[PDB]
């Protein structure tokens, strides 16, 4: 029960590598909000291009070759941007030329992360449960640490200089470059019942209401004023919820049906995520609060349905239905954020984000309907 010493450079270049992609991951919506205040449009716009590149596009050792040039690129891009939306010229040939050109660094900036994941067949075989249930320490380190950090690095800033933290965590993205590499160097349909088990878990990839979701941070930096310290609070608190769920679904699964455990977890998030709709539309003064509480509180519901919904593909699909049901598990889950983003692309302002909070909820209520009369077999 060892790190052994290339065990370790593994384990310390995923830290490494995912703090900087997380961090500045976290403050590009807020950046893109601080350039156009009042249009969370463009935001879901940005992403919307980044998803589907991403996914056209989708060798080991380009990783931090990319984040690096995507990072120099973002920086470079979002000061002409910043510069030339601040002159008063709007809508310029080269305003468009600037956005898409940092919209391709967010598509750089994905693959990367993907690449530099899969460098994270050198563990030995027997040492693999050990390190594998290591990772997931590193993990949460990075999701409660980052966004967290990163947040006091966005929201102390100087006086005449909003965007002076994503440069700070642009500029530790590219000076952690050198210990990165040099770590990572040294060591490298139609007609099936179960359609519905996966269209239920599908729905919920269209809710905005996520603690690890860019259009919620737009939302509440933008019309709703919350400082990025207490968005990146919210934030690395979704995880930790997220982890409550690793108890309370084992333990329903024991006292109840694999089912049940689903089912009341799935239950759980629609009934939390209810009341912080009715919150949501109610004085602001101490209901954003209960509303972001009660968002936290649904995680344990979200995590649990998923883990469920993943355990019952495992036991219900033969193998030889496997790989053609993930292609579909894989594509539902996809056009969902498509239609997301999507939708959110054609917001005429920030302040009708509501309107996506209210189909979010409808689907999450949704989802558990046709997870309902689905487990009725
Ligand atoms: C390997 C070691 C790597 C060390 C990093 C060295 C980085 C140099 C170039 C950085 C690019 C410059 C970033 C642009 C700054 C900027 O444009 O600031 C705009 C200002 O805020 C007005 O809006
Ligand atoms: O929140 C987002 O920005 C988009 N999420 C939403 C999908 N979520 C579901 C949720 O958080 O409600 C997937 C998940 O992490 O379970 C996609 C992703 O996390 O990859
Ligand atoms: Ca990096
Ligand atoms: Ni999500």
């Amino acid at each position: 029960q060892s790190l052994l010493r290339i065990e370790t450079q593994l384990l310390l270049g995923r830290l490494l590598t995912r703090s900087g992609d997380q961090a500045w991951d976290f403050v590009v919506p807020f950046a893109l909000l601080v350039i156009f205040p009042g249009k969370l449009q463009v935001a879901a716009f940005y992403y919307l291009i980044v998803k589907i590149g991403t996914f056209l596009l989708t060798v080991v050792k380009w990783g931090v070759w990319l984040q690096f040039f995507a990072i120099l690129a973002g920086m470079v891009f979002f000061g002409m941007l910043d510069g030339l939306v601040r002159a008063g010229g709007r809508e310029s040939w080269l305003l468009s030329v600037l956005f898409i050109a940092l919209a391709l660094s967010g598509v750089m900036a994905s693959l990367g992360s993907q690449i530099t994941d899969i460098s994270v067949s050198l563990v030995a075989p027997e040492k693999l449960t050990h390190f594998n249930s290591w990772l997931r320490r590193i993990d949460l380190a990075t999701e409660v640490g980052a966004p967290i950090l990163a947040g006091a690095l966005f929201a102390f800033h100087p006086e005449q200089l909003p965007l002076a933290g994503l440069f700070l965590i642009g500029l530790w993205n590219l000076v952690s470059f050198v210990p990165e590499y040099f770590l990572l160097r040294n060591v490298i349909s139609f007609s099936d019942p179960i359609f519905w088990l996966i269209l239920s878990y599908a729905l919920l990839w269209l809710s905005v209401l996520s603690p690890h979701g860019v259009l919620l941070a737009a939302y509440l930096k933008d019309e709703m004023r919350l400082p990025e310290t207490e968005i990146g609070l919210f934030r690395g608190l979704g995880a930790v919820f997220g982890l409550i769920s690793t108890v309370s679904f084992p333990y329903l699964v024991r006292r109840l049906g694999l089912i049940s455990s689903s089912r009341w977890h799935l239950g759980f998030q629609g009934v939390t995520l209810g009341i912080a709709v009715t919150a949501f539309a109610m004085g602001s003064t101490a209901s954003v609060y209960v509303f972001l509480g009660c968002i936290l509180l649904s995680r344990v519901g979200l995590y649990g349905f998923s883990n469920g919904e993943f355990e019952l593909r495992q036991r219900l699909i033969p193998e030889g239905r496997r790989g053609e049901l993930n292609s579909l598990s894989s594509l539902t889950t996809t056009s969902a954020t498509l239609i997301l983003f999507s939708a959110g692309s054609l917001l005429p302002q920030t302040e009708d984000f509501k309107y996506l909070v209210y189909v979010s909820l409808a689907a999450v209520l949704l989802a558990n309907v046709v997870f309902i009369k689905w487990s009725s077999r």
